[PDB]
């Protein structure tokens, strides 16, 4: 097997700067070559390192010939540097932003926001990562050797046609259930090795598909023990036999490494449209773990930082979003799907604007809304309706989820979110905006199934 890729762990250079280019590229899979599309390479992204309370200006390149833009997922920044898509970068041109940082030590990413092309940006191979440092998790001692111990796993599907290239398409399938493949990525390879040393293993798992929810656990049933959700540090590690990953969502998880005893982290099979079709219908492996007989230095430590009482819910503003499919495509969609795949499809269950938020559909020139600054708010997030799988994120904040799709959130994931499911039922998030957002440069909320946002459903709102 190859070795997993290890992004580089890009901090700012003696001009307080960072340089990032967007451009095309050739990577190869299954010894096949695809273009591709990466920042600062071919493929995917360096992983951005970040101090909270420090500030950097990140110089962005566009040398695709067509408009992106770039959004930072997960940090708590000014609309005009969040990237959504008005943000736009010319083909060939550059656009610079300064942020900030004031939240604390989190695994965050980045990748496009263009309106209505999303998916496709990303499928193209566009991705990073963001590492937030802060004082308090430097305190703690936990595995922290960038590619050694600390390692990040991006996992991604992608579809691919017999001539080897990506083969993405958003029809009226896809507008539906999503873009979803039968070939599964780790960091942009095909099942690859980690050599990693005795003791914990750190990884900072992201679930970049643009449809396909995960579920990962190891291959001989050893635990994870889940540190970190998309916005920081839980208040104690979270032992887990298995672990869901919602498109866009990171966990961070230690696992034990002993010298006698490779194994792999595999996915297992999901309850989802779609994404139960061979060779998914079965757990697939993501990447296997080498022992190498030296002692790491990384512990798990028993206290991880301190999570604040939920808010007081009395007096709260409520702002209440009803996800919707237009019938029309949810059964033409669905309609697609079981004739091309037939049962298997469903185990274990104009179309451009078709999908929408409070029956509409997303209109970049009207924000629905503008939100309190620096005010708890409860925003209830419903997906009645259909049995699409939504994850529902915010930008602008890391907030606390209430309650998770009509139950109250398991303990890993009552932490810091910036994304919460709805699927069928109905989701509560605790709310909070510390920085503006201008009509010019609105923040969004959108599912994160990425044909879904493309298709319309998101919506901008002002801070
Ligand atoms: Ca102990
Ligand atoms: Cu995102
Ligand atoms: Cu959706
Ligand atoms: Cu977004």
């Amino acid at each position: 097997r190859p070795t997993l890729p290890i992004p580089d762990l890009l901090t700012t250079d003696a001009r307080n700067r960072i340089q990032l280019t967007i451009g095309a590229g050739q990577s190869t899979f299954g010894g096949k070559t695809a273009t591709t599309w990466g920042y600062n390479g071919n493929l995917l992204g360096p992983a951005v390192k970040l101090q909270r309370g420090k500030a950097v200006t990140v110089d962005i390149y566009n040398q695709l010939t067509e408009e992106t833009t770039l959004h930072w997922h997960g940090l708590e920044v000014p609309g005009e540097v969040d990237g959504g898509p008005q943000g736009i970068i010319p083909p060939g041109g550059k656009r610079s932003v300064t942020l900030n940082v004031d939240q604390p030590a989190a695994t965050c990413w980045f990748h496009p926001h263009q309106h209505g092309k999303t998916g496709r940006q990303v499928a193209m191979g566009l991705a990073g990562l963001v590492v937030i440092e802060d004082d308090e998790i430097l305190k703690l001692m936990l595995p922290k050797q960038w590619g050694i111990d600390d390692v990040p796993v991006i996992v991604q599907d992608k579809k691919f046609s017999a001539d080897g290239q990506i083969d993405y398409q958003l029809d009226v399938m896809t507008a539906a259930v999503g873009w979803f493949g039968d070939t599964l990525l780790t960091n942009g390879a095909i099942y690859p090795q980690h050599a990693a040393p005795r003791g914990w293993l750190r990884l900072r798992l992201l679930n970049g598909c643009n449809a396909r929810s995960l579920n990962f656990a190891t291959s001989d049933n050893r635990p994870l023990y889940v540190i970190a959700s998309d916005g920081g540090l839980l208040p104690e590690p979270v032992k887990v036999s298995e672990l869901p990953v919602l498109m866009g969502e990171r966990f961070e998880v230690l696992v034990e490494v002993n010298d006698n005893k490779p194994f792999d982290l595999v996915t297992l099979p999901v309850s989802q449209m779609g994404m139960a079709i061979a060779p998914f219908d079965k757990p697939h492996p993501v990447m296997r773990i080498q022992p190498i007989a030296i002692s790491a230095s990384g512990a798990l430590p028993d206290t991880l930082s301190s999570l604040p009482a939920l808010p007081s819910l009395e007096g709260l503003t409520v702002r209440k979003l009803q996800l919707s499919m237009d019938p029309m495509l949810d059964m033409m969609g669905m309609q697609m799907l079981m004739e091309k795949y037939g049962d298997q499809a469903m185990a274990g269950m104009d179309f451009h604007h078709a999908n929408k938020i409070n029956g509409q559909a997303f209109d970049m020139n009207k924000p629905m809304f503008a939100a309190a600054k620096g005010q708890y708010e409860r925003w209830v997030i419903s997906g009645v309706g259909d049995m699409m799988l939504h994850p529902f994120h915010i930008h602008g904040t890391q907030f606390r989820i209430l309650s998770e799709n009509g139950k109250p959130p398991a303990a890993h994931r009552a932490g810091w979110k910036d994304t919460v499911k709805v699927e069928g039922n109905v989701s509560e998030v605790l709310v909070k905006f510390n920085h503006d957002a201008p009509k010019e440069h609105a923040y969004m909320a959108h599912c994160h199934l990425l044909e879904h946002e493309d298709t319309g459903m998101m919506l901008g709102f002002t801070v």
